[PDB]
């Protein structure tokens, strides 16, 4: 069994010449030569069977990625595991090798308007498919957008994804949330569980703003500071938008703040294309009900050079988890992971 930095990275004989390419979702990732397709691939090692949350997120990612088939969503090419549940300790997931991601690209590279437009198009094209399957990604951010050397873009990491559930979206004020803080929509801090499609659109808006300046637009340092950042740019919500927030603790918090005026997008992004800023405004709308939807965003003039709804496929059917994964014991989850990965065995 081959080793990488003192770890068991046991993928062969199909996959040889391991080069370490960093750490990610649940640990070690290497590129490797696939001796069957004759290309380098990425392989991630998952060791999740101790912990219920690890198993839940692993199972959720596998079920979704195996069901999805889209050019802008990372596929699973292969899964390596032991032949029996008793011997299964790790799972290796083999995916197309993507040389970089938008987090790394933004730390080092200025994007042309043409690149920003193309990246945004591919993000929305992928998101149209995800939403058409009644799935919410819920953790869109630059590091979950993979890019290859020709700038093909693929969304990854469906570990926090959920089936959409708008009739159960309501919650109290300051309800804790799992997804990455800088890309959280304002309503998460106020009255939302992140069970509607508008949650992902806000993330995309944040990603667009970050592509325009190479800096995150709302870099909050902790839970409520994230809302301070958002309101610092959008300004105080309107009476109508406050009236949509029925929860008193949430409403009254917002009423307690001094008045803040909107920062014009063209002052934050003086070099941006005006059509990009019109689309940004519509994605970063405070009221989730007024927020642009993915299909409308694709049809926006900013994306006219690429928009073609006949080449923007949807899922053949809505997604549904068989059981509520959030209260299954880890032995049933190991067993479900074994079953879900069975198709890749001899
Ligand atoms: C799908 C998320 C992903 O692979 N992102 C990433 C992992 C490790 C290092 N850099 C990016
Ligand atoms: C640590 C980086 C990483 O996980 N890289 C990766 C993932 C998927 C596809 N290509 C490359």
């Amino acid at each position: 069994p081959e080793m990488v930095r003192g770890q068991v990275f046991d993928v062969g004989p199909r996959y040889t010449n391991l080069s370490y390419i960093g750490e990610g979702a649940y640990g070690m990732v290497c590129s490797a030569y696939d001796n069957v397709n004759k290309v380098r691939v990425a392989i991630k090692k998952i060791s999740p069977f101790e912990h219920q949350t690890y198993c839940q997120r692993t199972l959720r990612e596998i079920k979704i990625l195996l069901r999805f088939r889209h050019e802008n969503i990372i596929g699973i090419n292969d899964i390596i595991r032991a032949p029996t549940i008793e011997q299964m300790k790790d799972v290796y997931i083999v995916q197309d090798l993507m040389e970089t991601d938008l987090y790394k690209l933004l730390k080092t590279q200025h994007l042309s308007n043409d690149h920003i437009c193309y990246f945004l198009y591919q993000i929305l094209r992928g998101l149209k498919y995800i939403h058409s399957a009644n799935v919410l990604h819920r953790d869109l951010k630059p590091s979950n957008l993979l890019l290859n050397t020709t700038c093909d873009l693929k969304i990854c990491d469906f570990g926090l994804a959920r089936v959409a559930d708008p009739d159960h979206d309501h919650t109290g004020f300051l309800t804790e949330y799992v997804a990455t803080r800088w890309y959280r929509a304002p309503e998460i801090m106020l009255n939302s569980k992140g069970y509607t499609k508008s949650i992902d659109i806000w993330s995309v808006g944040c990603i667009l703003a970050e592509m325009l300046s190479n800096r995150p637009i709302f870099p909050g340092k902790h839970y409520l500071d994230q809302l301070n950042h958002i309101l610092g740019i959008l300004g105080s919500p309107s009476q109508e938008d406050l009236n949509c927030i029925i929860n008193l603790k949430a409403r009254n918090y917002l009423l307690s703040l001094p008045h803040k005026n909107k920062v014009p997008w063209n002052r934050l992004f003086p070099n941006a294309d005006s059509k990009a800023l019109d689309l940004l405004d519509k994605m970063l709308t405070f009221n989730p009900h007024k927020r642009i939807e993915v299909e409308q965003a694709l049809a926006h003039p900013y994306l006219e050079q690429y928009y073609d709804p006949s080449d923007e496929p949807i899922a053949e059917a809505p997604f549904k988890f068989d059981m509520e994964l959030d209260d299954l014991p880890k032995e049933k989850l190991k067993e479900l992971i074994f079953e879900e990965t069975a198709r890749f065995q001899p």
